[PDB]
């Protein structure tokens, strides 16, 4: 299913974001090792300078991509779980909303926009009212393992790491550089 | 209960709206009887002229008041039916929305506005999806008799009759006149 894929792609993008962070550290630490040293390798430093810059962009891009893939997993679960609920109790629910919804298939586009808006307001109130009970919410059994595993939200670290913006111009430059940085044989 | 009262007040306001319409007709028909006649009762005609005017306002005011009382009955049913549904399946429903809702009691006001908006969007989609099945919607068993009885909507006659607007100024004049028209002993 799409949710299994979406999950896999997520934990993957997380792992990727964390790798990039590692690599940035690795570079940063080598830069610092060098400046603390007595030699004066102008060129190694200027290439480490560039590498560090690239890795920061990479940490940024990876973080964003991770957040969205996280959200996706949630988005998909909600969707399917809700559908499985409509499957179960969709008749009971539309019955309760019958004064708004009855003859919906029969409605015009302005009738149908109206009807849904007003039903969705009534549903908003009902949900809030049930919330105020303070009953504790657990994930749907079916997707609990996945949803727990990915976490409730992305650690704010990723939100922070993705905060900065990059033009598609920069993205082009940097993606080229990343690809060059990819092929590099260490020596 | 409030719904039983609301219903009673409705069919009442309908009956009232229809009475006023009758009375207007009665007056109108007497006016016409007179103009078709040979005599020339200047004064009866000018008092029938005023009565007709009042009755039109009354038909207008009664119609509006009826519409809103109708809506009210529906509004209340929806509310209670939904609550009875949340009672039943509120746990299943919040579970499905757990990625949005989990830790709602814990949320800030901006967190809580956000969370509900997004849940209510997911619920909008789910409902629409279930609608598209084209399954036929019946009133909740518990309120079926009432809801059927009052009708799905007010006949458009009432919408038409209430169409015109009246300032609170006019309303004062006319309500005075209606009260004078009330005490009149026919002779």
């Amino acid at each position: 299913t799409a949710l299994q894929q979406a999950f896999d792609t997520s934990q993957n993008n997380k792992a990727a974001w964390l790798q990039r962070k590692n690599e940035l550290a690795a570079a940063e630490q080598e830069y610092l090792r060098l400046l603390s040293g007595e030699g004066r390798n102008v060129s190694r430093l200027d290439e480490l300078r560039n590498i560090i810059e690239v890795r920061k962009w990479q940490v940024n891009q990876a973080a964003g991509r991770y957040i969205r893939s996280h959200e996706a997993v949630q988005h998909i679960s909600i969707r399917d779980r809700l559908n499985d609920f409509m499957q179960q109790h969709g008749t009971a629910l539309a019955a309760a909303l019958a004064p708004e919804l009855m003859g919906y298939s029969e409605l015009t586009a302005i009738a149908r926009n109206s009807a849904i808006q007003r039903a969705c307001d009534a549903l908003r109130e009902a949900l809030l009212s049930w919330l105020a009970k303070g009953e504790k919410i657990n994930y749907s059994a079916q997707d609990s393992d996945i949803l727990t595993t990915i976490g409730f939200r992305p650690d704010v670290a990723s939100v922070d790491d993705s905060r900065e913006k990059f033009t598609p111009a920069q993205n082009m430059i940097f993606s080229r550089k990343s690809a060059q940085l990819a092929s590099r044989q260490s020596v």
